[PDB]
């Protein structure tokens, strides 16, 4: 729910002003469907600690290839406009919050 | 030469007699770019044993989802309009050949 | 009756003469959910000739990789501790019966 | 200096009796190839303080999974066999120097 990223708006949309959690997803991806509500809820619950961004790899090959994405879904946390943490994309709320403890504090 | 398939024509294209090796790939996928020339060479060497088809998952989510694809690339061998073997998509030509030894015999 | 296996007990479960039909599935996979009731009825009807186990791929990544599962649903029949047959895709009662006529002896 | 690491010798080398900078890469990864010359130069002016090693993710699945590598290039600095810093994405010389300095004395 917070932002839709594209190869065109990525560079700007992920600069300075606040941590951005990018979810690399695909329409055909099953786990991404299970993760969709988890991320929506996460975005709502920590809307002031971080911004959740969605990058549909189906339509955005440059960014996806640029980060050497290997599996869908994949999560990458950006701070100061730079990727600082990477996580497998399938994560229950508990595990997701535990690993992102720092930014949520 | 490889055969390009879409969600719209996939069903008719895999209707049996004459094995079809389907490569589920994406342009942003690194291993897929490594395999492109490999599969084209493979197709040229075994054209009268099997047809190599390519299904771009970025553009064809229906077929991809129908087969519960989880990672790309993925190779699925079809015989009789039915999927009979599933293979890791990123493999050297020599390993692929061993894996498909029966259809190549 | 469709006992559940995991990465922690899979190996010894199959490391036996005992014919075991393993159902590789996930909650997000429609055809997988379509086959759960069929398999439950199947396990009940042929309990004397085969034991039906379920392996959720999202929760058990080790087993999923070891057996190169790239497409779900997939059924793998183990005999003597080794996979002897794989069935890819939704299998209605009649197909399962026909395909597994062997173990059904 | 560019010692090659594998699933077999990684943990051992990481318990390296000194800091080790591991470069996670693949032959399909452009920014990774771009980073290769940069890392060699770094390994040079810091060969008394750190060893630079390479781990190909395509050929070494266990290490790749062990460290949750979802995006490459990725560098992980180990100090005492434990990961102490992780850098994601291309790092120009100036960045490598600034980010790893606290390990450069």
């Amino acid at each position: 729910a917070t932002m839709t990223l594209t190869d065109a708006n990525f560079q700007q949309a992920i600069q300075g002003d606040g941590p951005v959690l990018v979810d690399f997803w695909a329409a055909w991806c099953g786990p991404c469907r299970m993760m969709a509500p988890v991320l929506e809820e996460f975005a709502e619950a920590h809307a002031d600690k971080v911004t959740v961004a969605k990058l549909n790899v189906d339509e955005n090959p440059e960014t996806t290839s640029q980060f050497g994405i290997m599996s869908i879904p994949t999560l990458i946390l950006f701070k100061g406009g730079r990727p600082v943490k990477q996580l497998i994309g399938y994560q229950p709320k508990e595990q997701l919050e535990a690993q992102l403890a720092d930014v949520l504090q």
